[PDB]
């Protein structure tokens, strides 16, 4: 028996379902950003977005790695600031569940804090989490202090550097912590640093997923150890 003292949640397409429609809007906004920046065709923009997302986990990270001094605020204002936030549905079931859960709850998102806070507000979860590790948390040196774009490379999930930042800032014991995320590479990363893992958004587990649920509220029944009251580890 291994107790769970902490639950760490990704945000986008983890705490709201993919069908919400934010994911396609983000892709479109990134493409529009690249067209605005570089005068690309839309086809070339999309091609570049997917290339940079695949290689660096983020178009912003990718642009900066390629020498372009794009300020995170400019990027997030365009790409997240233009999102259809009204499309995110409140989820009282999820709110009720998180209120019932006695474990520490932490947000671990690649998105910026401004986006994260707006999303949680729409969901009605604005007071459910104890800590938020977001883009800024992982990239302190991209703000204020001027740098060459290669000086402080953007740190984001699935990097193990990102995982460590979450674990240190939130002060968690990976042995007692479950990580929920909709992205398989993020799940693999979390498993590598010793976390228990829940793949959100699919019913079928990947190799590094201890659990998999299509909707995050399903953990109420899919992971019964969340309700276990024993405080210390033990065998049988
Ligand atoms: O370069 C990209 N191409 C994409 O298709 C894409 N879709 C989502 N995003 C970004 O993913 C992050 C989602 O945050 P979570 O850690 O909370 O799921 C946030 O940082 C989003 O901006 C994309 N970035
Ligand atoms: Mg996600």
């Amino acid at each position: 028996f291994s107790p769970i003292n902490c639950l760490i949640f990704a945000l986008d397409d983890t705490l709201y379902p993919l069908k919400t429609g934010i994911a396609p809007a983000v892709k479109k906004n990134i493409d529009d950003f690249l067209v605005e920046k570089f005068g690309f065709s839309e086809s070339k923009a999309s091609s570049l977005r997917v290339e940079l997302f695949k290689t660096y986990g983020s178009t912003l990270a990718g642009l900066r790695a390629l020498g372009h001094d794009v300020h995170p605020d400019e990027y997030h204002s365009f790409v997240h600031g233009r999102l259809p936030y009204g499309s995110i549905e409140p989820n009282n079931k999820l709110r009720n569940l998180l209120n019932k859960i006695k474990q520490r709850k932490i947000i671990f998102t690649n998105s910026d804090k401004n986006h994260a806070v707006k999303v949680l507000k729409k969901l009605g979860l604005e007071d459910c989490f104890e800590e938020m590790i977001c883009f800024e948390t992982m990239n302190p040196n991209l703000f204020g202090s001027t740098t060459r774009p290669d000086e402080y490379p953007v740190v984001l999930k699935p990097s193990l550097t990102a995982m460590d930042i979450c674990i240190r800032v939130a002060n968690v014991d990976p042995r007692r912590t479950v990580f929920l995320d909709d992205n398989i590479h993020n799940i693999t990363a979390g498993k590598s640093v010793g976390l228990r893992t829940i793949l959100v958004g699919r019913a079928e587990k990947t190799k590094d997923a201890d659990y998999a649920v299509e909707t995050v509220t399903e953990i109420a029944t899919a992971v019964p150890e969340i309700w276990a009251t024993a405080t210390a580890t033990g065998g049988f």
